[PDB]
């Protein structure tokens, strides 16, 4: 079972006059739970915010929704506020506690990060594909989702550098079946 915090930051966002065009799967590079997050974030001020902030905070059993998507973008790709950039046209979810976490645990962060964007592609009417499940490297090059990666691939950016084409495939396949399977129950 899966609680869901609407909660959203102390800061208000621009509108994107249209719902997503998908959802990137980050990794939060970090040691926090969504409720972490949350407690920490949530009633911020803007240097915080200034740093990165993206619409969702996802771990086990628990995910912080910091901004709707619907129709308000994020800062969670870093490449700008283009309506080319994929912090306008994308929702963005971060898979929490990428580097304490466990195996164990972070695969289950992860889960419930599938579960969510299922439910959120049945509300915005989108289907799951290679257009719409998208990892932060396919908008600037860095080593995000380095967690989700190294385990569905075996191939670890952080240590590597740049995966090929069909390595990052194998892991948006992964997110896609997974968040299909979430999506018809
Ligand atoms: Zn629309
Ligand atoms: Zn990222
Ligand atoms: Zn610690
Ligand atoms: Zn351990």
């Amino acid at each position: 079972t899966l609680k869901v915090s609407k909660n959203h930051i102390n800061y208000t966002m621009d509108k994107r006059g249209k719902k997503p065009e998908g959802m990137v799967i980050h990794n939060d590079a970090g040691r926090s739970s969504g409720q972490q997050y949350e407690n920490s974030l949530a009633n911020a001020g803007y240097a915080r915010y200034a740093n990165g902030i993206a619409h969702y905070y996802g771990s086990e059993g628990y995910v912080w929704e910091a901004i709707d998507a619907k129709n308000q973008i994020a800062w969670h790709t870093g490449d700008g506020t283009g309506a080319n950039s994929g912090n306008f046209r994308f929702a963005g979810i971060e898979v929490c506690q990428s580097m304490s976490a466990s195996d164990a645990q972070f695969l289950k962060n992860e889960q419930a990060v599938f579960q969510f964007t299922a439910e959120k592609f049945k509300e915005w009417g989108l289907t799951p594909n290679r257009k719409t499940v998208r990892l932060h490297m396919e908008f600037v090059p860095t080593a995000c989702p380095h967690r989700s990666m190294v385990l569905h691939t075996g191939f670890n950016p952080v240590t590597q550098g740049r995966p090929s084409q069909a390595i990052m495939n194998k892991l948006k396949d992964y997110f896609i079946k997974q968040i299909k399977n979430y999506m018809d129950k």
